[PDB]
C-alpha cells in the first residue's frame, strides 16, 4: 500500500577477512537513506565500512571482516511525511578451517612415540579425523585433545601418507591436509662371514661383504688399522662400497678389517677378520 524498505540480502555470514557489499533498496520517495552497525550508530563511511548513496538506493560495502562486525546493521527510510520504514541484515562473522603452520615430510624414529601433528582450527571448533586408506583408531593409533594424532611404536610399515580432515557441521564445511611420515630407521650391518681366511706370499684374493639396513639406506665405509680403506690398487670396493676385495695378500694383511654402516638414525659397525 505505501512506503517500503528493502536490502539485497538479509542473512549473510562470511570468514574473518572475507568482504562483501549489501544494498539498500527504498521503493517510494524517502528523503533519508541511512545505515546503521549492529551498535546503533548512523554509519559513517570509512574506506573498510563504504556506504555509498545513490538515487533511491544505499549500498554498504565491508571490506575484510572482522568480529566487532557481526550484528544487525539497518538501512532506514524516511520520506517528508514522520513514516519511517526500515530493513535490517543480519551478518555473522566465523572462522573456516583453517592448517596454519602445517610442516610435512614428518619424520620419526623407528622405536618413539610419534605425534603427527595438524594444527587446525574454526569458529565452531573443528571435528578432526585421521585417514589412512581409510579411517583408523587401532589401540595404538589415538587422537589427542589437541587433534594431533600419536603412534606408540611406530614401526617402518606405518610410514605412509595421512590425512588429517576437518569437518564443521555447523556449515557442512570440510577441508583436509595430507601429511606424509617418515619413519628413519638406524643402520643394521649383515655379513654372513666375518672371518676369511687365504694363503700369505701367493697372488691370493679376498672380498669382504658387508650389508646394512636402514632408512635412509645406510652408507658402507671400511677402515683398516685406524685409516679410513680407500680403493688403491690394494683394495677394490664396488657394491655402493659393500664388497671390500684385498688384492695380493701378503702376512701383513691378517687382521681385523672394520665396517661402519651410517644414517641420520644412527650407526653400526662390525669387522671381519682376515687369517693368513
Ligand atoms: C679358514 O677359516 C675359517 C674361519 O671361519 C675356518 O673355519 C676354516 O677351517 C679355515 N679353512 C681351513 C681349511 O682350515
Ligand atoms: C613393521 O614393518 C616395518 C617395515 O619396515 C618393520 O620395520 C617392523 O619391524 C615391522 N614390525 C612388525 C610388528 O612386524
Ligand atoms: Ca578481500
Amino acid at each position: 500500500a505505501l512506503l517500503q524498505v528493502t536490502i539485497s540480502l538479509s542473512k549473510v555470514e562470511l570468514s574473518v577477512g572475507e568482504s562483501k557489499f549489501f544494498t539498500c533498496t527504498a521503493i517510494g520517495e524517502p528523503e533519508s537513506i541511512d545505515w546503521y552497525n549492529p551498535q546503533g550508530e548512523k554509519i559513517i563511511s570509512t574506506q573498510r565500512v563504504v556506504v555509498q548513496k545513490e538515487g533511491v538506493r544505499s549500498r554498504l560495502t565491508i571490506y575484510n571482516a572482522n568480529i566487532e562486525d557481526a550484528g544487525i546493521y539497518r538501512c532506514q527510510a524516511t520520506d517528508a511525511k514522520g513514516q519511517t520504514q526500515e530493513a535490517t541484515v543480519v551478518l555473522e562473522i566465523y572462522q573456516k578451517l583453517t592448517f596454519r603452520e602445517v610442516v610435512s615430510p614428518q619424520e620419526f624414529k623407528q622405536g618413539e612415540d610419534a605425534e603427527v601433528v595438524c594444527r587446525v582450527s574454526s569458529s565452531p571448533a573443528p571435528a578432526v579425523s585421521w585417514l589412512y586408506h581409510t579411517t583408523i583408531s587401532d589401540n595404538r593409533f589415538a587422537m589427542l585433545a589437541n587433534n594431533n594424532l600419536q603412534i606408540l611404536n611406530i614401526n617402518k610399515s606405518d610410514e605412509g601418507i595421512y590425512r588429517c580432515e576437518g569437518r564443521v557441521e555447523a556449515r557442512g564445511e570440510i577441508d583436509f591436509r595430507d601429511i606424509i611420515v617418515i619413519v628413519n630407521v638406524p643402520p643394521a650391518i649383515s655379513m654372513p662371514q666375518k672371518s676369511f681366511n687365504a694363503t700369505a706370499e701367493r697372488g691370493e684374493e679376498m672380498t669382504f661383504s658387508c650389508r646394512a639396513s636402514g632408512s635412509p639406506e645406510p652408507a658402507i665405509s671400511w677402515f683398516r688399522n685406524g685409516k679410513l680403506i680407500e680403493e688403491n690398487e690394494k683394495y677394490i670396493l664396488k657394491g655402493s662400497n659393500t664388497e671390500l676385495t684385498v688384492r695380493n695378500i701378503i702376512n701383513s694383511d691378517g687382521g681385523p678389517y672394520v665396517c661402519r654402516a651410517t644414517n641420520k638414525a644412527g650407526e653400526d659397525e662390525k669387522q671381519a677378520f682376515l687369517q693368513v
